[PDB]
């Protein structure tokens, strides 16, 4: 069902000398729930239910977001997928997922899960995905609609709109979600980026690292590695395809749409589907899990 409450409990663990916050609840392998920008653990707390008793059911928190803490001293060089990599590779390390993880992804949650899953493919078992970076962009590949604001926050006025103003948090998460969310549902989300300023770069650092027309040059290069990877590997897949959906359209999708051993199926959404969709999302990750651990 819907609802506000979030899943589990909070755990935390210290990380290169931060502590991190994630939802690790059950036993037995992995079910591995990432976020991306501008949410946390709690975008899956409808949709990991589905999973219960089909293993362990894991959701962490990207450093600087959710109940992970800050990185200080912040500033505009802090936050790159390269920091955040860094991070939650260790995070993954000190969990003990063991060989035979469900990856389950969206957004910078795909970018990072997709290259982890590239890095460590002997130990991936499914992956599941939804609203992802398929492969690097080009102009043309961004929603129309939302072009001249991701060109702002890319600019020198990112810093105004996001630090200051929290758009990403208040504008551009509830414009992608296609039902009115609660009080309660914006109160969790808001949450890790009450105060102006530092807190939020997050928030804006993730628009800024978006692989778009060879910029930046880094984060391109492993989204083409985990590009050619992913449409050769044979690990099993299930893509959640979206109506109207927003980033895995056009070309995006006609690419996925090309990987091997895949199941689809189409949800309501625009971008931040799981508050859109939760039980056909957590119906459908449940049966792949289940024809994956007969
Ligand atoms: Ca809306
Ligand atoms: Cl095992
Ligand atoms: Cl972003």
């Amino acid at each position: 069902s819907l609802g506000a409450k979030p899943f589990g409990e909070k755990k935390f663990i210290e990380i290169k000398g931060r502590r991190m916050a994630y939802i690790d609840e059950g036993t037995g392998d992995p079910i591995l729930f990432q976020h991306g920008n501008p949410t946390s653990s709690y975008l899956w707390r409808n949709i990991m239910p589905h999973c219960a008793g089909l293993g362990r059911l894991i959701a962490c928190d990207l450093i600087g977001m959710g109940d992970s803490d800050k990185l200080d001293p912040s500033g505009p060089e802090r936050y790159t997928y390269a920091e955040h990599r860094d991070y939650l590779d260790a995070l993954w390390e000190a969990l003990d997922l063991g060989d035979r993880v469900v990856l389950v992804v969206h957004d910078w949650g795909s970018v990072l899960g997709f290259d982890w899953a590239r890095r460590h493919r002997e130990r991936v078992q499914g992956i599941a995905y939804m609203e992802a970076v398929t492969m690097p962009l080009e102009w043309a590949d961004f929603p129309e609609q939302d072009r001249d604001l991701f060109q702002a926050f890319r600019s020198q006025a990112g810093e105004e709109l996001v630090l200051q103003d929290n758009v990403f948090v208040e504008q551009v998460l509830p414009g992608l979600i296609l039902r009115p969310l609660s009080e309660a549902e914006m109160a969790a989300y808001r949450e890790p980026f009450l105060a102006a300023g530092e807190a939020r770069r997050p928030t804006l650092s993730w628009p800024r690292q978006i692989p778009i027309a060879g910029t930046p040059a880094d984060v391109v290069a492993i989204a083409r590695d985990y590009a050619g990877w992913l449409s050769e590997s044979p690990i099993p897949k299930l893509f959640i395809n979206a109506e109207p959906g927003h980033l895995t359209t056009g070309r995006m999708r006609d690419f996925c749409r090309t990987w091997p051993n895949q199941t689809e199926i189409t949800v309501a959404g625009a971008h931040f589907i799981q508050e859109d969709s939760p039980d056909e999302i957590g119906a459908a990750i449940a049966a792949f899990v289940r024809r994956l651990r007969p």
